[PDB]
């Protein structure tokens, strides 16, 4: 059966899930013929643009601006075909390279159209990324394009140096920045071939420096199906993500998700910090029905006096990116009789467990699996558990391979080591339940996650060498409540550097500097010797021992805590 | 300990070579004053013109012509101020580039003498070399001054019609070409200091197009010792070395190692193909005493009938640039009571390690490292290996930085890949004996070397894909007894060319218009498309291990083999 049909199938299953029909979708997904395959074309244009022209497809708001827009399926499908235009124009040819890098904003969902259309590669870019970060992405993979938003030109254009590439913004400015927007014609289609890639993420890994997982034509624009599946999202709903740019949930909840369905998007777009109240005032206001929130978000919400808020036509509310405890679970529900559905997945793949939508929620479980991917949880030396309680890392089997699992990394040694024989690793771990529910313990790696940001140990360790006064370093996750981890940071001294709160300020202020603020460490501990294995290895794992023994007797020896 | 004083030590410890005489020759260079130093002034002219200016400093020999030469020191330091004055006296200040590209001759030698004396940067050109690929070294670092002899006056034209710059000839032609030979006067030594620049090599990377090494007026003429030691060289000694102008080996056993210890060089030039018997009998008719030849020489020298020889005042005898087969070493000591003693180097060192005189060789093994050097085996995560037979990266620890270190690469990356983290990488592996023997296994790079020649594949890649037939190309070693690998290209066709050995034949041509001889590709094999990681690099290990399975299997699939 047809692509259309499929997805016309999918979204009347959305407007009443249940695990038969589910099943039924299941086998339909074994069915589809992807081989050669573009999801705007085929999908957004064939579909919605054709059934939905006129419907209001995103709705946008800047909190702190007040500038409001509202775009239809059609005005959007214009926009987009514009750009490509206007790519090709300036000379892009599939595969090429589209760095990406705004504020939430209509012209940011028209440029993912653009490229899924034009088969283009896109590196979509947050804006907290500092010059010293661009530089090296640029490093990794040189841009034939670069976009951004007119706040965040001044960093694009410094880490470029001396490289000549393509230029462009969503606003006015003083050279070399020409607006996507010129010619709506020769916008036709790149024939794209499924297998194809359209994006690379530039993700974080425990042992080296960030690298890129990389996603096709179909992983992420048919496997995010997973990801609809467990949230809700039907047609007739208005969904909203608060997710940041340069990031997967973005691609997921606030692209692919609501578009599959033919959904209306609210994307609300603020600078600086979470203006929590305003926020869910402008999700009251807006009238959202479909709502995803990573846990650091619910965390804060929680503390407001919610008497304030009627949430009068909001039917779907969700989770993912971290843990999310029963207690903020439970508040929720009390305050509004809404249940906050957790759900798991990573950068690499689409959703992969959670609390569907005909699911009775365990709290804190993340859920089931989704049957379309084969989820294994593996002992040492890959022995897949029965045992519920007993705990283990989390892995896909390859044997048929789950669509929505990127391709691959782009360091191939990342490679040999997370893909073993049959099985990917995603490295975290968790147990059963009886009922085969699922309920994360932790990471295997020595992988931080703050904030919903997962942040890699070497990313922060080379960043703090640059200081002269720095002869090792070790970064290590501390628990934090409010996100979920902390950085801290271990460093021994060259000789004539003396440890002192003065020292661990100037170093921590170089690091603003180059770091992302969410990677900047709030605790910087002088130390002698940083434990390791005879290898030479650095035994993190052994710091983290440490820090649960002080934290249990409450000890700081020469630590400076920001 | 004067520089004067250091030179004569260490030629009466060639006299007799002890390691003990040798701990003690390496702490006397800790102590040597070299921060201002010409090797010329104050070692050729005032040791060896001074005490041998009479002696034959060099004989040379023209095979084919039949063209016989001897020079004294006198004479050749003479002849050296000849040209240094002519060169100053065409507009020539310390720190300009000359490209020298000569056939074996006497004149070679003295314009060694006037560079480095003259404080000059020299680029050392092979005689092989194409117009295209001077064009790329011009383009690289642009010539003050082109040197160059009779025949391949006309190649040097082609590439400098671009310029003018002074020109220079070996012999006497019409045009722009001056001789050396004008003045004895205006010889005066250049004040250069230790780390002044005197010469540019040319080195092939792996990744990409050849970058330069860069070497100074102490690193090769006093680094040269490490070189010396372990080719025993003694001052009453006829030098021989078998390497072609503009390389390492050159400057290093034919031009520094003799002059060091005052011996008498010898030189012998022959156009096209080695007739290796012709050759052996000049080695016998003159009398050397000291022979150096790369390994791929040797394997020509052992299909002959050895009882035609009988080596009368052949004393030393050693190889460098390749492994030397266990059997060609049995079969020259059975033959002649003579071991060839393997040493090992690169152009961006001198000698690292070696079967020192007093060292028992063991077969294969390249023996013992330097001490100048701190030569260590790091395995993956440079941890310094203590496992004998453990396979590890060979690299140099920079602590106390060795002498005879090329100052660096002319391109900053490649400076950071190779200089890691207190090591430079060779990239070579090895592993230990028991006693601290070292045995080669081969490159981490995908680096080619044939015949002593260090071939690097995107020079050959990019010179395929020049031809209108080729759509893709990956170029790889396969294994040949003779030169140590031989140079395989696999090529993927545009459409409407039709694989044939005819049409292998059209490329190979093309590419000797190109291509320097020892990159033409012995070996063409048409196919469909090249194995590939998703980044889209190209598994070049994965080509060898095709290669190795179908040469276990004895099989072949449309590869034309010339
Ligand atoms: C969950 C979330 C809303 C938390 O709310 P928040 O407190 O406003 O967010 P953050 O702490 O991450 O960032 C805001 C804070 O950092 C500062 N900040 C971060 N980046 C900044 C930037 N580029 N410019 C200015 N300030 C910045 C803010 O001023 C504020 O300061 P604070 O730390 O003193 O509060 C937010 O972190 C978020 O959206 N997370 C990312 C989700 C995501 O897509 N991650 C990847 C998953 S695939
Ligand atoms: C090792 C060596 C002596 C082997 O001798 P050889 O087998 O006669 O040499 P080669 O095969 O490399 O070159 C001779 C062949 O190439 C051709 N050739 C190579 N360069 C040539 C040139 N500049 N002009 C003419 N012919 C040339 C010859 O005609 C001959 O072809 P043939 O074998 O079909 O008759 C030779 O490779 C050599 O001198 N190598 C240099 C070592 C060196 O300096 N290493 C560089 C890095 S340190
Ligand atoms: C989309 C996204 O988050 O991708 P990314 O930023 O790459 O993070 C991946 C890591 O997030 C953690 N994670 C995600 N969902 C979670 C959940 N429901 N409960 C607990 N942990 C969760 C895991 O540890 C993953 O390995
Ligand atoms: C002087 C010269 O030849 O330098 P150069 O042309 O730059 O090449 C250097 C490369 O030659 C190889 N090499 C040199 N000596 C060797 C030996 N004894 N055994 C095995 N391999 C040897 C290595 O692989 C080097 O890395």
């Amino acid at each position: 059966v047809t692509v259309q049909d499929f997805f016309r199938k999918f979204i009347e299953f959305q407007n009443s899930p249940n695990e038969k029909s589910l099943q039924e979708i299941v086998k339909l997904v074994g069915q589809l013929d992807l081989r050669r395959f573009n999801w705007v074309r085929d999908v957004f244009e064939d579909i919605h643009v054709k059934e939905r022209g006129s419907k209001t497809a995103l709705i946008w708001r800047d909190i702190n601006t007040g500038e409001e827009a509202k775009l239809s399926y059609h005005e959007l499908s214009l926009m987009s075909n514009r750009v490509l235009s206007t790519l090709r124009k300036h000379g892009l040819k599939k595969g090429d390279v589209v760095y990406l890098m705004t504020k939430v904003h209509p012209m940011h969902w028209a440029v993912f159209l653009a490229v899924i259309k034009g088969g283009f590669v896109m590196v979509p870019s947050a804006t907290n990324l500092t010059v010293a970060e661009m530089k090296y992405r640029f490093s990794d993979l040189k841009p034939s394009a670069i976009i951004s938003d007119s706040l965040r030109a001044s960093v694009m254009e410094e880490a470029l140096g001396s490289l000549k590439v393509e230029k462009f913004l969503i606003d006015g400015k003083r050279e070399t920045w020409n607006s996507l927007e010129d010619e709506s014609s020769n916008a036709e289609p790149e024939d794209t071939r499924g297998e194809d890639v359209i994006i690379n993420y530039f993700t974080s890994g425990t042992t080296g420096m960030p690298k890129r997982v990389i996603h096709t034509a179909v992983s992420y624009p048919v496997g995010s199906i997973t990801t609809a599946s467990i949230v809700g999202v039907r047609e007739s709903d208005l969904h909203l993500n608060l997710s940041a740019t340069g990031w997967a949930k973005f691609a997921w909840s606030s692209f692919f998700s609501p578009l599959l369905v033919g959904a209306t998007v609210v994307g609300i777009n603020y600078e600086g910090k979470l203006d929590t109240r305003r926020y869910l005032g402008e999700v009251e206001n807006l009238g959202v029905t479909s709502f995803c929130a990573p846990p650091t978000a619910w965390r804060q919400f929680i503390t407001l006096d919610l008497d304030q808020f009627r949430f009068e036509r909001l039917r779907s509310v969700v989770s993912a990116g971290e843990p999310l405890n029963p207690e903020v679970i439970k508040i929720w529900k009390d305050k509004f009789n809404l249940t906050i559905r957790d759900f798991y997945g990573q950068t690499e793949t689409t959703a992969m467990v959670g609390n569907f939508p005909f699911l009775k929620v365990k709290p804190g479980s993340m859920g089931k699996p989704h049957p379309l991917y084969d989820i294994r949880l593996l002992d040492d030396e890959g022995k897949e558990i029965t045992k519920p309680y007993e705990v283990g890392h989390i892995t896909v089997k390859l044997n048929p391979r789950p669509i929505g699992l990127f391709l691959g990394y782009s360091d191939e040694k990342k490679n040999m080591e997370s893909f073993r024989e049959g099985y990917y690793y995603t490295g975290d771990k968790a147990y059963f339940d009886e009922e085969g529910y699922f309920y994360f313990v932790g990471r295997g790696d020595d992988v931080i996650k703050t904030s919903d940001y997962r942040v890699g140990p070497f990313e922060v360790e080379s960043a703090l060498l640059e200081h002269p006064a720095v002869a090792e370093a070790a970064v290590v996750g501390v628990p934090d409540t409010v996100r979920w981890q902390l950085v801290k940071a271990y460093i021994v001294l060259k000789k004539g550097y003396m440890p002192s709160k003065e020292l661990a300020e100037e170093i921590r202020e170089k690091m603003k500097t180059l770091l992302s603020p969410y990677k900047v460490p709030r605790i910087i501990e002088f130390v002698d010797e940083l434990p390791k294995t005879i290898s030479g290895k650095i035994r993190r794992v052994e710091l983290r021992k440490r820090e649960e023994e002080k934290r249990k007797k409450g000890e700081v020896g020469q630590n400076e805590y920001v």
